[PDB]
């Protein structure tokens, strides 16, 4: 029904009102609410999505994907409210629970000491166990998308990337998807457009750790070349081996014709970190993807021990699948498949 804020419209109410400004989305603004069913805020994302097709797969990609995850460190959809006519809909109000902050801004105010690191890690971890297990890939973590409420509260958001993984899925298209934000992105992703692999999500949570470690990011590169820059500039100019799976020919060249650097240690990096995290650390950030640690090997490493717990640590009960593939459909066909997947939380639903 009715309802305002900072001159754009919210159609939430007459459920949730007392609205609050948050901050912005990708395509939404975002406000807080107090749900007057549940008693307690809430958080709203507005999302306006239906002109172009990319922010229509990303839309439903996120909404089929969190309606079927059910994980205390994977935030959930609790609402979705949107306008009874398929014609009638020009947004989409995503209703999720309240969450103080995001390691993004919390790292902007805060160094955090070992033990926060830790269990932050532990968590995150814990979240893409379960992930993988539903044989699905983020492809966008990083401290923005880890939505926090206190140093034992962190929920994984935004699966507007995610895909189910496909080992073999090539396509080698570098400028077809939009894999991972540049600073998190693996090597793999911008060497061999291979980004279907577990592997890129490990990477991602070592760029997270690196980054809690010292409160910047570890490979800020300006582009994707630079970006491969930083990472040579502390791993060191690659092996042979590790040049063996790179798949463009045409990428090798940059590489090759690039001066020998040496590896930084990390301790000489990060001299004040733990040495377990240090090592857990190494093994994530692997250039080479098949050598690079996979989750429930990360859960099982020493500067885990602490928490790691095989048996409090749910995985999927089944596989998750798109029922059709919407790499390429008409941004009105997705729009139908919006209307369709949002249908539950209307009135009337029938099975
Ligand atoms: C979310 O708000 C809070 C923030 C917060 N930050 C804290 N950091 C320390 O106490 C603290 C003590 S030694 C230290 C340095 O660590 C390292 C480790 C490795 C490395 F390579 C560089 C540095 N850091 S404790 C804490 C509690 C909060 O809420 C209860
Ligand atoms: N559930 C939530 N609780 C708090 N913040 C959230 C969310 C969601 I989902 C998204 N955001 C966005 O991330 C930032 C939070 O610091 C904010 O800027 C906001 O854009």
């Amino acid at each position: 029904g009715p309802e305002m804020v900072r001159g754009q419209v919210f159609d939430v109410g007459p459920r949730y009102t007392n609205l609050s400004y948050i901050g912005e989305g990708a395509y939404g603004m975002v406000c807080s609410a107090y749900d007057n069913v549940n008693k307690v805020r809430v958080a709203i994302k507005k999302i306006s999505p239906f002109e172009h097709q990319t922010y229509c797969q990303r839309t439903l990609r996120e909404i089929k994907i969190l309606l079927r995850f059910r994980h205390e460190n994977i935030i959930g959809i609790n609402d979705i409210i949107r306008a009874p006519t398929i014609e009638q809909m020009k947004d989409v109000y995503i209703v999720q629970d309240l969450m103080e902050t995001d390691l993004y801004k919390l790292l902007k105010t805060q160094h955090l000491s070992n033990d926060h690191i830790c269990y932050f890690l532990y968590q995150i971890l814990r979240g893409l166990k379960y992930i993988h297990s539903a044989n699905v890939l983020h492809r966008d973590l990083k401290p923005s998308n880890l939505l926090l409420n206190t140093t034992c509260d962190l929920k994984i958001c935004d699966f507007g990337l995610a895909r189910v993984a496909d080992p073999d899925h090539d396509h080698t298209g570098f400028l077809t998807e939009y894999v991972a934000t540049r600073w998190y992105r693996a090597p793999e992703i911008m060497l061999n457009s291979k980004g279907y692999t577990k592997s890129i999500d490990i990477w991602s949570v070592g760029c997270i750790l690196a980054e809690m470690l010292s409160n910047r990011p570890i490979f800020p590169g300006k582009h994707y070349l630079d970006q491969l820059n930083h990472i040579l500039g502390i791993l060191g100019s690659p092996s042979q081996e590790d040049l063996n799976c790179i798949i463009n020919l045409k990428a090798r060249n940059y590489l090759l014709s690039l001066p020998h650097k040496n590896k930084v240690p990390w301790n000489r990096l990060f001299p004040n970190a733990d040495s377990k995290a240090l090592d857990l650390l190494d093994k994530m950030l692997t250039f080479n993807p098949h050598k690079r640690i996979e989750v429930e090997q990360a859960l099982a490493h020493p500067y885990l021990e602490q928490y790691y717990d095989p048996s409090d640590e749910p995985i999927a009960e089944a596989p998750f699948k798109f029922d059709m593939e919407l790499d390429d459909l008409p941004k009105e066909k997705l729009k139908e498949l919006i209307f369709e997947e949002t249908a539950r939380f209307q009135p009337g639903y029938r099975s």
